[PDB]
């Protein structure tokens, strides 16, 4: 609903992306996410449900 979406920057998950650390998500291709913070060029903290993490900048595309 609403208060889930509202100032949610959403995602696309491009290639799947198996975590390399602790502080990584792991996801497949075609999932959607909400950003984070994108001041890193290489990595974008994001959120998936009940988790925060890092996942490489490549594998994502901006959807707003």
């Amino acid at each position: 609903g609403p208060m889930d979406e509202t100032g949610k920057e959403l995602l696309l998950v491009l290639y799947d992306y198996q975590e390399k650390s602790p502080r990584e998500l792991t996801c497949k291709k075609g999932d959607i996410l909400t950003l984070l913070n994108s001041t890193n060029k290489d990595w974008w903290k994001v959120e998936w449900n009940d988790r925060q993490g890092f996942l490489p900048a490549a594998y994502l595309k901006k959807l707003d």
